[PDB]
DNA sequence: CGGCAAATACTG
DNA sequence: CAGTAT
DNA sequence: GCCG
């Protein structure tokens, strides 16, 4: 468990996401195993351990050490260092280091850096932390009253981790609607500059302001006075014929949603945060070759149903 | 062999 | 489009 | 990596 997270790490950031998750999926079932596993044979009874698997246990059981940790590139950890810079993914940390970088410090004076990065970079420590879940409210707060301060109708919600329970956020996700279905439409424009006049929003990173159609806005943002620290903020509006769906997708978990949407492909439906779709067309490969019907989803409990599947409160989709 | 814990939104 | 993000 |  505790070794077998190293790995899943490593392979994390060197970008087999597949393998990754694969050792992601035996330690989950590790850390829910009735007993420590005594043997070969009982690890392999497990669901997501096989042989493979199943030998290092044996050996980490045994031996008190797995070889294969040993043995790990020495450019993971700068590869992970990279990596959590914001707008910098395997790929980007990859090319660094083959250019012989090895710090932030490397990183700042000598690397090509993009917009987002560069802003990322800035704020390297407040984005790895963590705010605590009373923030995220004052967060949700200072958004919401920008809203209804131009149209006192608009429908705001904190979701993500926030609504999921958690006693801390990584960020705080806005869910903005409007029941009279048209009154959401371009009010980003409005929202932002509003947001922008009073100090919150300290930086942008993702935000498509000369299309009529943002879907997101993705920044930087920090509440007023002493021992403030800068936040993460994702804001997305959405039309209300969309609001069960986006809710749904916006509360997550991450990986709720793929277990979510993966049944639902079981099923030849298809769901985004958009819509759900029934009569979808997937190839061999299942890719989607067809859009199949969208169907009517109300509320959160709908889209449950549609799926055969027992609702489950925002709290019971921490996964 | 090859899909799996998906399906979609910006950036340049 | 490739990369990164939710 | 797991599993059909
Ligand atoms: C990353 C990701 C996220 N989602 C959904 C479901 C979650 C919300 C918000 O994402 P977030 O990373 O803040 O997650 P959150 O749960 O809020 O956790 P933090 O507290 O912010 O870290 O978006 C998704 O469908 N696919 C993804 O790959
Ligand atoms: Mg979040
Ligand atoms: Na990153």
């Amino acid at each position: 468990t505790e070794k077998l997270e190293v790995l899943a790490k490593a392979y994390s950031v060197q970008g087999d996401k597949w393998r990754a998750l694969g050792y992601a999926k035996a330690i989950n079932a590790l850390k829910s195993f009735h007993k420590p596993v005594t043997s070969y044979q009982e690890a392999c009874s497990i669901p997501g351990i096989g042989k493979r698997m199943a030998e290092k246990i044996i050996e980490i059981l045994e031996s008190g050490h797995l070889r294969k940790l040993d043995h790990i590139s020495e450019s993971v950890p700068v590869l992970e260092l990279f990596s959590n810079i914001w707008g910098a993914g395997t790929k980007t940390a990859q090319m660094w280091y083959q250019q012989g970088f090895r710090s932030l410090e490397d990183i700042r004076s000598q690397a090509s850096l993009t917009t987002q990065q560069a802003i990322g970079l800035k704020h390297y420590s407040d984005f790895l932390e963590r705010m605590p879940r009373e923030e995220a409210t004052e967060i949700e707060q200072t958004v919401q009253k920008a809203a209804q301060a131009f149209n006192s109708g608009l429908l705001c919600v904190a979701c993500g981790s926030y609504r999921r329970g958690k006693a801390t956020c990584g960020d705080v996700d806005v869910l903005i609607t409007h029941p009279d279905g048209r009154s959401h439409r371009g009010i980003f424009s409005r929202l932002l500059d509003s947001l922008r006049q009073e100090g919150f929003l300290t930086d942008d990173l993702v935000s498509q302001e000369e299309n009529g159609q943002q879907q997101k806005y993705l920044g930087v943002c920090r509440l007023p006075g002493p021992g403030r620290r800068h936040r993460r903020l994702d804001i997305i509006v959405v039309p209300y014929s969309e609001f069960a769906c986006a809710l749904l997708y916006f509360t997550g978990s991450a990986h709720f949603n793929r277990s979510m949407r993966a049944l639902a492909k079981t099923k030849g439906m298809s769901l985004s945060e958009h819509a759900l779709s029934t009569a979808v067309v997937r190839n061999t490969h299942g890719a989607k070759v067809g859009p199949g019907r969208v169907l009517p989803t109300p509320t959160e409990k709908d889209v449950f149903r549609l799926l055969g599947l027992p609702y489950r409160e925002p709290a019971e989709r921490d996964w």
